[PDB]
Parts: structure tokens; sequence; C-alpha cells
């Protein structure tokens, strides 16, 4: 089962031509190498991500041209003996000009975060392409030379710093891979061992994913053994770029942040409003660059809050008995969110999820503030509710019994935390929330 492709096949016949980065390239290299990423280990993530993109570009090209498909793989090799770590892909490679002038991303230069020297071999996939070697110690000077024995694609050999030797031990590198790159779109091997088995199902067409995949992934992200009660597969480009799946556990009572199938933060606590912290799943967006995550993250937070509210509302429409169970189990969060919200309009959005018993309905079945209001006739600026220990006492309440042959229907709350929520909300839509007993 041991499968490796990394070996010394490369040789350079002539001497190298020395180049020197410009004022820009000098700033870039310095900032990315020590000022940009907080943890140094993410260089593995960036290079893996680069290798994936190059693999994709070649595959799309061959498939577009109708050509057959070669081995499309990503390989990592650690050498603690030589203090090196190497990553090779068999993707679309690089031309001489690209090796010289170079938006695949900076991500490649993140290597100088842990290396005092980087040695590169690349060969373009286009027929008759030549291979080239690229050398650099990161001092703004790099060398270029035509190389033979270069396989199509790109091979990066990192000569690790004295105190970065940890990334030459397989055990350390394996952990880094499984942490950040477990959903990589192409086969990934480490010292010949296959490492990635999980599929990024959030990138799929939602109507192609089936139940068992959503169950598997839910159990992964939520580290859970039950099943998702609710599943929302949300994809969008207009507001921002968004690839995401949200789950509500079957069980009674966080979301991962990804970008292009690579992990940014396992606990994206700021991605959703605090009251939606019961939601499990993943958010993938190309729009994200630590303790301070908030920036335009908020814009995404607001997008997701609105999409989730509409989701649960739509759920209410199609299924009321299931949603009534959901409201029973998770109402707490909605109430917390309503009392927490600063803007009134946000309060009323979340409040659209609340369900209460009504006087004009059989005891047991619930209604929403909107549903109550629609039937309201010749009624201005009022929503009437009564809080009692139970439906029995609510109906037999003289306060309500007054509304018996009178104008309006009356909502029934049986818990004090529901009444306080209405009091706090004050007005909803065109109407003010008012207690029968004053
Ligand atoms: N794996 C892979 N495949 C391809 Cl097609 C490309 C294209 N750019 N890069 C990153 C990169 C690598 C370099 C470099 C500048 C950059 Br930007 O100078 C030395 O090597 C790639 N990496």
């Amino acid at each position: 089962p041991l499968h490796s492709i990394i070996s010394s096949t490369e040789s350079v016949q002539g001497s190298t031509s020395k180049h020197e980065f410009q004022a820009e390239t000098k700033k870039l290299l310095d900032i990315v190498a020590r000022s940009l990423y907080s943890e140094k280990e993410v260089f593995i993530r960036e290079l893996i991500s680069n290798a994936s993109d190059a693999l994709e570009k070649l595959r799309h090209k061959l498939v577009s041209d109708g050509q057959a498909l070669p081995e499309m793989e990503i390989h990592l090799q650690t050498n603690a003996e030589k203090g090196t770590i190497t990553i090779q892909d068999t993707g679309i490679g690089m031309t001489q000009e690209e090796l010289v002038s170079n938006q695949f991303g900076v991500g490649f230069y993140s290597a100088f975060m842990v290396a005092d020297r980087v040695e590169v071999y690349s060969r373009s996939a286009a027929p008759g392409s030549l291979g080239y070697q690229w050398l650099s110690d990161g001092s703004g000077v790099f060398e270029i030379a035509e190389a033979s024995g270069v396989r199509t694609g790109t091979k990066i050999i990192i000569h690790l710093k004295s105190d970065c030797k940890e990334f030459s031990s397989e055990a350390r590198v394996r952990d880094v891979v499984t942490k950040y790159s477990n959903f990589v779109s192409f086969p990934l091997y480490l010292n010949g061992r296959r490492m990635n088995t999980l599929q990024a199902i959030w990138m799929m067409d939602p109507k192609d994913v089936r139940e068992w995949q959503h169950e598997e992934f839910y159990r992964y992200v939520a580290q859970a053994h039950d099943k998702p009660r609710y599943t929302l597969h949300y994809k969008t480009d207009a507001p921002l770029n968004i690839r995401s799946i949200f789950y509500v556990p079957d069980m009674k009572p966080s979301v991962a942040l990804y970008s292009r199938k690579v992990l940014i933060q396992t606990k994206a606590t700021d991605i959703l409003p605090k009251w939606l912290r019961f939601i499990r799943g993943v958010v993938d967006s190309e729009d994200i660059p630590l303790l301070q995550e908030s920036a335009l993250i908020r814009k995404l937070r607001d997008v997701l809050q609105q999409r989730l509210i509409k989701f649960f509302i739509d759920q209410s429409k199609k299924d009321a008995e299931k949603y009534a169970k959901f409201f029973e189990d998770y109402g707490l969060f909605m109430r917390e969110g309503i009392v927490t919200a600063t803007e009134q309009e946000v309060k009323e959005d979340i409040a659209k999820l609340l369900r209460y018993e009504s006087s004009a309905l059989p005891s047991g079945q619930l209604t929403s503030l909107s549903e109550y209001a629609s039937r309201m006739r010749a009624g201005t600026r009022n929503i009437y509710y009564l809080c009692a220990p139970n439906r029995h006492l609510a109906e037999h309440s003289p306060y309500y019994e007054a509304m018996k042959k009178k104008d309006t229907e009356v909502l029934f709350c049986f818990e004090q935390f529901d009444e306080l929520t209405l009091l706090h909300l004050r007005e909803f839509d065109k109407k003010k929330l008012i207690s029968v007993e004053t």
C-alpha cells in the first residue's frame, strides 16, 4: 500500500542566473514570512492549497480538451535526517516567466516562515515544456536554471530552520495535515501513506448530496452520534461567496470556518449570532484572510442570521408538528436572542420564530405573531396575550373571558419567560403587545 513519487531525478547542467526581487517583492517576502500568519505551521496548509489549485487547473484543461487524465496527487515527504520537508504535486506546472515574475497567492512565500532556504523544481504541463530550478534563502536574491529530470507539476523542497525541525518529523506534519487539509479535493500522501478521506460536501450542488452524506458530515463537525434534525445547505455569490451547511441536532441542548476547502478556525464563534450557537456545521467563504475575527465577518453574520431565520420560518410552513418540537427544544435561544438584540427590527425577525397557543385555536396547536395578526380585523395597534399556568386557567380567566364575545382573539403563554419576552419585544409589526390583565 506504500505509494510515493518523490525522488531525486532532477539535475542542473549549466549555472544559475541570479535575480533580485524588487521593492515590492522585498516587502511581500518579509511581511508574509513573519508578520502575516500567527502560527508557522500553516505553511503546510498554504502549499497544499497551492498544490490543489494546480491540480485542478490541469484537470479542467485536460477534461476541456477531452484529453485523458494522468495521476493527480499531492505528496509530502519529511526528512528529519536532512531536516527537510517536501511537497510535490503533479498539477499544471510553472513556466520560466512565472517562476521569474510571480494570483495563485502569496501562500507559497509562507514557506520562508519556517525555512532558511527553499529549493523548487517545476515543469509546465504544456507539451515540449522545459523544467526549471528556483533557489532562494529568502534574502531577496533567487537563482534560476533550466533543470532536467523535472516531472510535470511542481516540487518544493524546504530546508527548515534550526528551531523549525519539528516539521521534518512525520508525526508533527500528519497532525498539521489532518487539522487544516482533511477535505483536500485531490489524493494526498505523506511519506507514501494516504492521509485524506473526507469529502467537502458543502461545495457540492445541494441537490446532489444525499442523507447519509449529511449524516456522516454532521457527526464529524458536531462530533455527535445522533442525526441532524434540520439541514440547510446554503450557497450564494451575490452577498458574498458562501458555501455552507447548517445542522440542528436531533438531541436537545460550534460552526467551522473554511475557505476553499481549507480550515481557518475550528471554532468560528463570531460567524453566527450568539443565539444561533446551537447550530452545527461549516461555513466556507473565499472572503476571509486569531482572537479578533470581526471585520466584514459581521456582514456574513447578518447574511447567515437572515437566511437561517427564513429557513426555520419555511420549516414552520411545511411542517408545524416537527417545528413545534423544535421551538419547544430551542425556544430558549430565540428568546435570548430577542431580549439581547439592539435594533427593534432584529427583535421582530427572531420573534417571527416564536409560537404560542391562541384562543381561536384548539388547545395544543401553536401560532406565530404574523399568523395571529393577519386574521385581525378592524383592529389597530394591538396584539392581545394572556399568561396563565395552563390553557384551562387561561380560558376560564375573567380577563380573557371578557374577550370571549368581544373583539379579538388572545395568545396564551404558560411560562413566565415567554411573557417577559413579549414585554421586552413591545410592538410587533403594526401592533403593540398588550397583556389582558393590564
Ligand atoms: N504548486 C504550484 N503550482 C503552480 Cl502552477 C503555481 C504557480 N505559482 N505557484 C506558487 C509559486 C511558486 C514559486 C514561486 C512563486 C509562486 Br506565486 O517562485 C518559486 O516557486 C504555484 N505552485
